């Protein structure tokens, strides 16, 4: 159960992302500033199927404020409710599934014992 509902994860991070990158990427001249709090914005404020809303929060984070396109979503399960699994994922398409909260926020590429995150 708690699978399926990392998988519905997944799928509405991808529809965030495609979203992103079509509609407020390709905007031919805004600015870094204006693309980066477009992102931030647009991601906190999407509501994903109910289900999982309930259970998850997505937010989008960038190493170089200069390079907002340069970005990746964050899935994690809301505080104190027994859930676990993650989702990360690239503005380029990357995607993961981690199996914990901390593994999605470090951006985990791989496995490691019962850590980390695996490319899907």
């Amino acid at each position: 159960f708690e699978k399926g509902y990392q998988s519905q994860l997944y799928t509405e991070m991808v529809g965030i992302n495609n979203i992103s990158k079509q509609f407020i990427l390709k905007n031919p001249l805004d600015d870094n500033q204006t693309i980066k709090s477009k992102l931030e914005r647009f991601v906190s404020g999407y509501k994903m199927n109910p289900k999982i809303a309930e259970k998850y929060n997505v937010s989008v984070h960038f190493v170089n404020k200069e390079k907002p396109r340069a970005y990746s979503l964050v899935g994690v399960p809301k505080t104190g409710t027994g859930y676990t699994l993650s989702v990360w994922m690239n503005s380029v398409g990357d995607g993961y599934k981690c199996r914990d909260a901390a593994s999605a926020r470090a951006h985990l590429e791989t496995l490691s014992s019962d850590v980390g995150c695996e490319a899907f």
